């Protein structure tokens, strides 16, 4: 559009992204060796549809068959949970979350590293994560997005990893996925100057190799093309009139959730 909302729209958000959010701060106790992604899936919608009374916006959408999208290792994103899919020791693994509640979407994402970490995991989690922080302290008015994909991008690329191209975040309301593309990188395709009240989701995918990425046959999973690992962290906000509010922060962000420039 871009889309404004409107502050009754806005509180509407707050509910739906705070569901989103504590769906994660649920599932984690459950991410052990040995779960499948099958049994993970069922538990969140579950708890979605029966505790929450909302549902997931990712069911039936476009025909997709399960509720929410779980990507291991080297899957980059929409990995389809799967009965058959265990989790073992040093995996990580990304849970995607969007819940629906009185018309309005909440979206967010976060690694989960399975007993006993890795190295390498933890540190690609961990710099991932720092790279949506990074960006989230940079939203205001006036301030062009192509500034922000271009600060993921320099951080990502100076630690050593590489920033998914093909998949960006976006606006986000009584719609899913609405405008504007909010790329993670420097394009000078982009330029997009924020106002108060658009509402979006920012949500990099970093690599711990290279940056190009192969859909498999099923047209859909992603993996990386060199088998790297892959994490990455989402949240959806709210454009405020001196920064932006987080609307889908759980208890372990270690960021505030009102972020106030001047
Ligand atoms: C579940 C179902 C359909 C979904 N379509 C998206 C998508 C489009 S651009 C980035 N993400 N993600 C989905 C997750
Ligand atoms: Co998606
Ligand atoms: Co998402
Ligand atoms: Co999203
Ligand atoms: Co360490
Ligand atoms: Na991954």
């Amino acid at each position: 559009a871009i889309s404004i909302k409107t502050p009754e729209d806005i509180e509407k958000m707050r509910v739906a992204g705070r569901l989103a959010a504590e769906v994660l701060e649920m599932i984690e106790p459950y991410v052990k060796p040995g779960v499948s992604t099958g049994e993970l899936d069922r538990i969140c919608n579950d708890y979605i549809v029966n505790e929450q009374h909302a549902v997931s916006a990712c069911l039936g959408y476009h025909g997709y068959p399960k509720s929410v999208c779980i990507s291991i290792n080297e899957v980059v994103c929409h990995g389809i949970p799967d009965d058959a899919k265990l989790l073992k020791d040093g995996d990580i693994v990304n849970i995607d979350v969007t819940v629906i509640k009185d018309g309005f979407h909440g979206d967010t994402s976060k690694m989960f590293i399975v007993g006993k970490p890795t190295i390498m995991g933890e540190r690609l989690c961990r710099i991932t994560q720092e790279s949506l922080y990074l960006a989230l302290r940079m939203v205001k008015p006036g301030i062009n997005l192509r500034e922000i994909g271009a600060a993921i991008q320099k951080f990502v690329e100076a630690e050593g990893f590489s920033v998914v191209r093909e998949y960006c975040g976006h606006g986000i309301g009584q719609g899913f996925h609405e405008e504007p593309q909010v790329l993670h990188y420097d394009s000078r395709e982009t330029n997009v100057v924020l106002k108060p009240g658009m509402t979006f989701t920012i949500e990099p995918m970093v690599n711990a190799g290279k940056k190009e990425i192969r859909t498999m046959k099923d047209g859909w999973t992603v993996k990386t093309k060199d088998r790297s690992l892959s994490a990455q962290y989402e949240h959806t906000i709210v454009v405020t009139d001196n920064g932006c509010e987080i609307l889908t922060l759980r208890k372990d962000d270690t960021i505030p959730a009102i972020i106030s420039h001047d």
